[PDB]
């Protein structure tokens, strides 16, 4: 058994794709894709959008568990990116590409997330990259919140107003879980998917991809 797309990449298989991965020292399994041609590869991808359309205006126990497919779009779930990213340290890498061709990424050295009793708040530190020379991701982590968890920072309620789960502030400067919104119909919307970052508020990035692997 293997607990993430590193341990499979350390054991001979060094192709990209869907992997079976099962939580630390128990007996569920879990399936996500893991990126083994680039950067090293070991990477287990904990979100992806590139479009192939899975509505992420899901309920928190849905990001608890994951949803969508590993070959496309999907989030890997809340409970068992906790769970690894509580055992040893993992980095996060943050890949955006926008509708001109261009593509840039955001790296934090450590990265984890709270347990569910914490609301999944998630921890951010050193960070580098092209895609913003501070993080598009509130500082002082915020819990993680969904359409039927408000656990912002605002009166307000960023999950429906920006649509998707996130670790919004005041709702704040990003949400890659946002409505995907198509080339000519990505600029100015308080609602796609942001970065801001690297694009500012506003421009809807036509795919992203997180994904955490530890220090290897
Ligand atoms: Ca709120």
């Amino acid at each position: 058994s293997f607990r993430d797309c590193a341990e499979v990449f350390k054991s001979g298989h060094t192709t990209n794709g869907i992997y079976t991965l099962t939580f630390p020292n128990s007996t569920e399994e879990i399936k996500a894709y893991c990126d083994m041609e680039a950067g090293g590869g070991g990477w287990t991808i904990i979100q992806r959008r590139e479009d192939g359309s899975v509505d992420f205006q899901r309920t928190w126990k849905e990001y608890k568990v994951g949803f969508g497919n590993p070959s496309g779009e999907y989030w890997l779930g809340n409970e068992f990116v906790s769970q690894l990213t509580n055992q040893q340290r993992y980095v996060l890498k943050i890949h955006l590409k926008d509708w001109e061709g261009n593509e840039a990424y955001s790296l934090y050295e450590h990265f984890y997330l709270s347990s569910e009793e914490l609301n999944y708040r998630i921890h951010l530190k050193g960070l580098t990259g092209t895609a913003g020379k501070i993080s598009s991701i509130s500082q002082p982590g915020n819990d993680f919140s969904t359409k039927d968890g408000d656990n912002d920072k605002c009166i307000c309620k960023c999950s429906q107003m920006l649509t998707g789960g996130w670790w919004f502030d005041a709702c704040g400067p990003s949400n890659l879980n946002g409505m995907y919104y198509p080339q000519r119909q990505n600029t100015n919307k308080a609602n796609g998917i942001k970065w801001a970052a690297w694009k500012g508020s506003g421009y809807s990035l036509k795919a992203t991809t997180m994904m955490i692997r530890p220090a290897d």
